[PDB]
């Protein structure tokens, strides 16, 4: 997990505005989420062939479809898969009000195919500690909400949780991470979207895109969900399913 | 159905600001949706014993619970009764992007006990004109977001969708109604809640709470799902169900 087969390539526009357009099939975890008519509403992470981690915000269905190995979502020329959803796993501790917990599991009727444009993101253990300052990335097609249709990336910094909630306050809970307030936005990030970050070679999912400045702000940062607390339920949901 | 025991008083203080206290036990249909450790989250409106309708952003899960009959959500002395919830129906068409179709049903597993204080709103038929212009109300304990714990109200006029865009934009769809931008907030409608309309002696549900003003300005109106869209879609989930 982790390593892609084709290696990205951050550059330093990463850092600054609203990021770049990634290497074509360098986040192979990346997913696009679409309505049973193809319309692209949220992302995901794959974390093996039969399971994608996204947002509980996103309220994803079994009619809903997880669009793999996707770069440029106008075009109908590249390899794409279509991958039906079995079951959806909303963490039951989710609150759609103070958007905490936010985190669902979908698991899919058949397996994805794995390639090199197609694998999964690593996930971290319990008692990782990404420390403040850490330099992470989040990819994504959020930036089409508000512009280019091909995947972009942004490389942008962990806060502490005390440092967030000068720009967020009181809706930064103990199962949240922020990202961000560096220089660039972290709109480009889908709902539901991947933040990762590399240790030890290999990229882990630090986050989870929850919501972000409203105005796509340089100077505040993204919220995510924080995977560390909420692995545990993951390993628990597939190992009981 | 509509006509509540308890008359509502809505005086000019409903129509400035952030409206007004409500007469308790005056908006019957009003519930809270809580989750299993009592934190309330959403609103919805009762459209029988055994039926709430709300709106499908609030993500309810059969672990929620439907509190009826409540007026002081900081009150352990008044009548209520909590409710469980056996299936959660969700509109189909639901896009949680967009937020367009955001309409959810709620059976419960044992039917409430209606009363003085509980009893359920009218639902309009499909073909029914809630012209421009017409003065509706919302009810809800939305301020609670951001204050009182009593259930508040207010009186704000239905736009029509054109004039609703000039706020909006492209956000605006067909199976959306707005109201406000007179003077008042619409922020004391929790997500999920009642807007009604008053036609021939009886309140009918015309708008269940999707968004507003995210800071509760007085002169931007608020988004709900059109309820003359979506009830030809009730009457067959509950037809079936």
């Amino acid at each position: 997990c982790g390593v892609p087969a084709i290696q990205p390539v951050l550059s330093g526009l990463s850092r600054i505005v609203n990021g770049e357009e990634a290497v074509p099939g360098s986040w192979p975890w990346q997913v696009s989420l679409q309505d049973k008519t193809g319309f692209h509403f949220c992302g995901g992470s794959l974390i093996n062939e039969n399971w994608v981690v996204t947002a509980a915000h996103c309220g994803v269905t079994t009619s809903d479809v997880v669009v793999a190995g996707e770069f440029d979502q106008g075009s109908s020329s590249e390899k794409i898969q279509k991958l039906k959803i079995a079951k959806v796993f909303k963490n039951s501790k989710y609150n759609s009000l103070t958007i905490n917990n936010d985190i669902t599991l979908l698991k899919l009727s058949t397996a994805a195919s794995f390639s090199q444009t197609v694998s999964a993101v690593c996930l971290p253990s319990a008692s990782d500690d990404f420390a403040a300052g850490t330099t992470c990335v989040t990819t994504g097609w959020g930036l089409t909400r508000y512009t280019p249709d091909r995947l972009q990336q942004a490389s942008l910094p962990l806060l502490s949780n005390t440092n967030c909630k000068k720009y967020w306050g009181t809706k930064i809970k103990d199962a949240m991470i922020c990202a961000g307030a560096s220089g660039v936005s972290s709109c480009m990030g889908d709902s539901g979207g991947p933040l990762v970050c590399k240790k030890n070679g290999a990229w882990t999912l630090v986050g989870i895109v929850s919501w972000g400045s409203s105005t796509c702000s340089t100077s505040t940062p993204g919220v995510y969900a924080r995977v560390t607390a909420l692995v545990n339920w993951v390993q628990q949901t597939l190992a009981a399913n």
